[PDB]
């Protein structure tokens, strides 16, 4: 029998999952999948509303999670796994098993370099650099029965926007489509879009693919994909709660929990190099697992042939600690339900809880904000790391992981996810570890939570840094890093982000007994039920400070090459973001949009961003499983 809960807090969480799922709020497309936002006018890391991220399908199931653990009913958890598998993972007709059984473990990718600027590319793939060997490949295909992967692409064009259908028909919904391709400064803002399954059928005469890597020949016709592991490892958390809220119930999920350790499994992908070069000897072809570092690192892609057989993985060497999970790891590595099936999955998992905790910690600022990551590969071709520069297991300290337009971890929300999970972790196990990060961290953002008379608040939003984490000795342990530094450069009202630091400061609260925690958490679920609620969920009016690009961004396009979106917008260079978009201006806020822009205003919007409600949800229910009275 499950353990009573606060009504109050409960009742809350109820009426946010009836607006939710309401279908006159328009947060699902007709399918049932859930889009990135209600509204369509929508640029920042997704470049419309209406696609869906692996992130949000990540975020309904851990909605729905909570919903089984208050209703006693967990078909709404099982359909969210339902779809996802439908949907989201690519089917055996989206990755041909003909393909991908071609793989081949021993040289698992062509390298390319990455460059600092998207008028470098395409990039040209070179067969005379060293790749490395893939040591799981074989764990998978034996425990399975497939060569295909069992993970979330990371996005999906729900209602066919843009037009490139399913499998290049152009006509069916949903849309596998990939935007970011060009390294680092290739903001949302400066991407092609760009189907995963290329036929050749739109775009240019090799369809997108020599935009992006040059080789030898003719450009072969190929489906690729790319996963999001912070996506796939929160769908794991979220099904480990949906297992243990069921079994208190006397219900199960076990079909969804045998998808969530399989889709753990694949997911290992992402703990090895891009190219399984050996972790701090990059000049090094990995000889297997030499080349993991075990952390859940930007991505892992993979693709193949469509019209001749041949198959390709990567994995990624540049690790943010935003996508970190160690409660995801702790499950996998020791719930003797969710152990993979593969012959080295739980004790890989057991090895990156370990390393995670030691990334945490070594990028803990003297205030006690988590700093960026590590790169196994400077400048994305295997640099020699500057003189000076820290080091973690030889990899180079970056200040901003993977991305420079805006820099990866100049925002306040990856705090807030990533640290959300090392509380779970700590309420689960006491931790020595993950109390220690949270001890310091927490200090420091309740020191950063305001709290206006008028019932409103403030909470940090863009963040900055100074120096560097000192180089990390595993038998040292902390130093306190004294010369890094984070600082706030403003602060905003991101209900998104302060769901997410109620649910933190709820879980870190609960276990170490710190009252400021606690009551920080509940008067920002307050503050935003009472303030901010809306008949849709909760919103506020923001600035879109960047909106200034639709019209003014340039997108780079090599000499000479000439295409055509599906919709008959003309790629070539001098187009800017709208010029490939022209739909756009059929949206019903364009008007509004540009008015604002013409009259030099920055344009606000309301926006109901479908991980932001669910956020808010979840976080109420945790608050009120936690603190019952
Ligand atoms: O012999 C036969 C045959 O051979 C042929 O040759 C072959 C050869 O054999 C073969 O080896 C090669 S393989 C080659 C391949 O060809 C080539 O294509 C491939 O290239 C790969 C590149 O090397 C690689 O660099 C890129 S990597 C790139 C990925 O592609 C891309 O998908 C990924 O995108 C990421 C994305 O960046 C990320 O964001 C998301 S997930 C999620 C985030 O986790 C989360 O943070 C974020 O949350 C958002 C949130 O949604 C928003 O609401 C908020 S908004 C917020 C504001 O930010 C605040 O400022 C504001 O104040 O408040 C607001 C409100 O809160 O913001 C947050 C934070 O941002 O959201 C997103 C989800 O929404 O994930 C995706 C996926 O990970 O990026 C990666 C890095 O850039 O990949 C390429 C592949 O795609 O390389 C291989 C090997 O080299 O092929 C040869 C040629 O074919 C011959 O050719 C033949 O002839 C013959 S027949
Ligand atoms: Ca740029």
């Amino acid at each position: 029998a499950s353990s009573p809960a606060n009504k109050v807090y409960q009742d809350r969480f109820e009426s946010m999952y009836s607006k939710i799922k309401d279908p006159a709020n328009g947060y699902f497309s007709e399918q049932g999948i859930p889009y990135h936002s209600i509204e369509t006018l929508m640029v920042e890391a997704p470049d419309y509303g209406h696609v869906t991220t692996s992130q949000a399908m990540s975020y309904y199931m851990w909605l729905e999670a909570m919903h089984g653990r208050f209703s006693g009913d967990f078909t709404g958890f099982d359909k969210s796994w339902s779809v996802t598998e439908q949907y989201l993972i690519p089917t055996e007709k989206d990755q041909p098993n003909t393909s991908m059984s071609r793989y081949d473990a021993n040289k698992p990718a062509t390298y390319a370099p990455e460059f600092q600027d998207p008028s470098k590319y395409p990039s040209p793939l070179d067969t005379s650099q060293p790749v490395g060997r893939d040591p799981i490949n074989s764990q998978l295909t034996s425990a399975y029965g497939t060569s295909m992967l069992y993970g979330m692409h990371w996005i999906l064009d729900v209602d066919n926007w843009y037009g490139f259908g399913a499998r290049a028909d152009g006509t069916s919904k949903p849309s596998y489509i990939n935007t970011f391709q060009r390294g680092e400064q290739e903001s949302t803002w400066e991407t092609i879009p760009q189907p995963c399954w290329d036929e050749h059928k739109f775009g240019g005469q090799y369809g997108f693919l020599d935009l992006f890597t040059k080789d030898t020949g003719t450009p072969a016709k190929q489906f690729k994909y790319t996963n999001a592991p912070d996506a796939d490892a929160r769908a794991v958390q979220a099904t480990y709660w949906a297992d243990q809220w069921a079994k208190e119930q006397g219900k199960s999920v076990s079909t969804s929990v045998g998808k969530a350790t399989k889709m753990g499994d694949y997911l290992r992908y992402s703990f090895f190099d891009k190219y399984f070069r050996k972790i701090g000897q990059p000049s090094q072809a990995g000889t297997g697992y030499d080349a993991a570092h075990y952390l859940l690192s930007w991505y892992y892609a993979w693709g193949g042939g469509i019209d001749s057989t041949w198959s390709w993985i990567i994995g990624s060497s540049h690790n943010h600690f935003g996508y970190q999970n160690p409660f995801a790891a702790w499950v996998l590595s020791t719930d003797a339900n969710f152990k993979p099936k593969s012959s080295n999955g739980a004790s890989d998992w057991a090895k990156s809880l370990d390393r995670q905790l030691e990334f945490y910690q070594w990028l803990q600022s003297a205030e006690g904000a988590i700093a960026g990551g590590a790169t196994n590969s400077w400048n994305g071709r295997y640099e020699a790391v500057p003189s000076g520069t820290s080091t973690f297991y030889g990899m180079g300290y970056v200040e901003n992981p993977v991305y420079a337009d805006p820099g990866s971890n100049t925002w306040f929300g990856m705090q807030v996810w990533s640290m959300q999970r090392v509380a779970e972790l700590y309420y689960k196990t006491g931790d020595a570890r993950a109390k220690k990060l949270l001890d310091k961290w927490a200090k420091w953002i309740n020191g950063e939570i305001k709290f206006n008379a008028d019932g409103t608040f403030q909470i940090p939003s863009t963040i900055d840094w100074e120096g560097q984490p000192d180089t990390w000795n595993p038998t040292q342990g902390y130093t306190g890093n004294a010369n890094l530094h984070v600082k706030v450069v403003n602060y905003g009202t991101d209900l998104g982000c302060a769901s997410s630091l109620a649910n933190t400061l709820t879980y870190y609260a609960a276990k170490s007994g710190d009252e400021t925690s606690r009551q920080n958490a509940q008067k920002l679920l307050d503050a935003m039920w009472n303030n901010y609620s809306d008949s849709k969920g909760i919103s506020t009016v923001e600035q879109r400070g960047d909106y200034h690009r639709f019209l003014d961004q340039e997108v780079f396009v090599p000499a000479g090459w000439t295409g055509k979106m599906p919709n008959g917008d003309v790629i070539k260079s001098g187009v800017k973001f709208i010029d490939i978009r022209s739909k756009y201006k059929q949206d019903p806020e364009w008007q509004t949009m540009v008015a604002a822009l013409q009259a030099g205003q920055v344009p606000t919007q309301r926006l109901h961003r479908f991980w932001a409600q669910s956020e808010f949800a979840v976080a109420n229910g945790v608050y009120a499983i936690l603190f019952p009275d």
